[PDB]
């Protein structure tokens, strides 16, 4: 690359594992839409509300290649390895998993925070900071909130109530 | 003050002891507001509602040190005391501490109009009538109101749909 | 499922299999994306043009999910494997290797109708030819066109005319 | 919390120091807005400049309060100090005081920051450089500007051509 | 400065440097633009590009002015050196030239923001880093793609169409 | 140059000349544009009057540099060099420099206009006239004029008054 | 003539054979303009630019047989010579051409001007420097840069992308 300036091989690769966590974290919202999707389930604004973030963890994955080619970086892809489970169990079940995959996702993004400040990469610390770790720490917290409110209402009335009131 | 005519040095004394209760009311609902607002409560229309109570007990506070400054008197602030307690319990028990504090400040106003009522000051009985006595008895009937709608709704899915209903 | 009507299992694995091949399309036109999207190839409306593949695949796999769980079949996802290269070559290799997904996915497609013909699955047999075989035509079409533009216009200055020219 | 996450209990205490110093800061503005209002004082665009600063200075203190929330700590108020002054002097003189008070705050954010920094809380410097130090060089400067203007234009008339321009 | 509060004399000095670079950079750009509009070299919308360029140079050293001035330094400037040529050759040659200038520009940010974080400038890195490095990161990855396009199109026509097209 | 006519090398050199000059003026306007920025001067109708000036200085250059070219002369670009000060004193003085720079500048482009003539260059001797003598006698008389003003109103309130009232 | 002052016979002849040398420039580009709307040669761009070319020489003639009359002078025609050539070549050969009749054009322009003066006609003298001289100088430079970029485009695909994208 005849861009390439103060970007490190670790941070490059290290952008490359990133773009695979995104990816992957798209996938398990996938599931999770299409298992609130089901007729058995049918819980539709729930199901709506995990393929926004299916499409968000997506867009996620794509600002991260985006900005490796933006660096001089090249892209490389690896499988994207399916989720953990076919069937997600209750709404709140389902709400804790995904708040777990979210701070799995801050986790990995604070790890290669580190690196790229250990490289002294002033440019994608604050690229990570500005765009990735603020909205992390709001989808947390998110999803936090929601599994409060989901033990609040309970089972059966209370998941009906939540779906059509929640996302509304 | 060039201004200053039928205001006792007793009346102006109450009138910034009245600020302080003002300020103090504003904080109370400023910190139930952010327990309403936590990861572990989330309730947020009830979070809104006080927050909007803090506002209109701030604006209490800063009408009675304009009308201070109206009749020649002097604003004297004093510490603002932080509330009684950190966290609120229950919607219901939030909003009995509520009604409580608002039969508090009533009392408080009462008393600062037979403190100008026994001076004469026609002006100051008529003000506080007119800008504090009929909202603070529409205020403790609004909290009476909720008290017994929260005792209805119950703990659980009721908390929930008290939230998302009374404030919309 | 209390809807499951004249839906074989060898029809519900077989859509299975093909949501994973739209999701393999979708990531293989994301990598030609991001690689016209280097710094070194700089072909801006190819680079917008494989994206926009990308995400028509990722809605070819999305409506097969959802017609999966319209039939009262179940959503299995496997692995989505990494395409074949890193890299893509130049603006006609890259074509030619869309064009061989584009009949790949076109074989599947009438595999897939085939075997819901051999179980009598008028619905989906209709469903396939409606939504997808038109479809898959007009896309092995287009990228057919494509290869003869680019063999036409050739390398150097004809790459650039067809990247500003063919998607206006 | 069930979203805390890189958060260090010495930042929760620093962030909770830091919501009292911005509700200490916005009781002094209160207190200056009161008395240019004053009959005796009478420069009215400066009363409102004050009550606009005490305002910004409440939206600081809940910013910190929400952060606190977001990132799964515990908000805990303390009493808010009573200025160091009933009556602030000339303009001039009350300018001086606020840069002063500016310059306290803004020493105050930078330890906050650097106690952040210290615990690897990169969301968390990040917020704070983002939302509250670039708007406090601002505050500091502007104040600087005016403390400059109050010296140009002197006491009596200028003070009055200030009032009418300044904040036109 | 009665403003100035943790701006270290180095952090001062290194931002009059970095200015002094905004305006060289800025000449470089007029120097270039005015080539391209030479009555035997004749490309508009690539004269055009560089005066906007020279532009954009002119008010990176001008927003430096005013944060110099923000923090309580002293701007103060140094002659601004002739560029390097009085001709730049092909298009080809020119561009390799202007990526050369935005490289040399980014190394000396990355020093300046390196001083800043030295002496625990939080707000002047934050500054830098928001509106500075991913400009530069922007502007370097656009002449680095602008290089491969030049390379593309080849001398003669591809020029023209370059011109013509580049720029629309 | 195949446009070159009645274009002579002495009246090309003069144009080039003229080109530093303006620049010249450009840069010391800038410069004074930002003292009057500086925290402990404070005017800012006064810095934005001079940016304006520094902008217009920089279009005379950038004409000179464009009629270069349409008469197929070759610009020629020397060092900008830095303003006499770095600091320019009361209002008064600095307008009373700016007046000086005025003048200097408008002694340049009547030598300009003379060595056009000298060489009969009807076309360059009318494009002096048109697009820089009325404006520098108009430049001039408004520099004049603002002085007139400065003395009258004094320093103090009268500087103030004068910024907020000068440039409206 | 009741109106005539100032006005010499030597400068109404110059003026009557000006009038003839514009209205010859208008026949060659009206020759230029249908020889390139030829079914052999159908650049059709190029054909219309020529066509307003010939239009604007027309009136640069009808202007002088204006100013003739305002003048108190009298118009005087001569035979419109046909142009050199019945064809023109290739576009670079035929802009070639018209360069030469431009600068043609301009030192007959000159040497007008300079009769002018040498009679003191000052209203002339301004006359010629306002509505000839400059447009001369940019209808010059035009036709310079249009044959750098017929030299730049070569013969074949260049002529007809100039044709194309030239006067659009
Ligand atoms: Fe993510
Ligand atoms: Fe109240
Ligand atoms: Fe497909
Ligand atoms: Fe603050
Ligand atoms: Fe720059
Ligand atoms: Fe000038
Ligand atoms: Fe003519």
């Amino acid at each position: 690359s005849l861009a390439r300036q103060n970007y490190h091989s670790e941070v490059e690769a290290a952008v490359n594992k990133q773009i695979n966590i995104e990816l992957y974290a798209s996938y398990v919202y996938l599931s999770m839409s299409f298992y609130f999707d089901r007729d058995d389930v049918a819980l539709p604004n729930i199901a709506k509300f995990f393929k926004e973030q299916s499409d968000e963890e997506r867009e996620h994955a794509t600002e991260l290649m985006r900005v490796q080619n933006l660096r001089g970086g090249r892209v490389v892809l690896q499988d994207i390895q399916k989720p953990e489970n076919d069937e997600w169990g209750t709404a709140l079940k389902a709400f804790e998993a995904a708040l777990a995959l979210e701070k799995f996702n801050n986790e990995s993004l604070l790890k290669l925070h580190s690196t790229a400040g250990n490289h002294n990469d002033a440019h994608l610390t604050d690229f990570i900071e500005e765009k990735y770790l603020d909205e992390q720490v709001k989808s947390i917290n998110e999803f936090a909130r929601m599994v409060a409110n989901l033990k609040r209402v309970g089972p059966g009335v209370g998941e009906y109530v939540f779906d059509k009131e929640h996302f509304s």
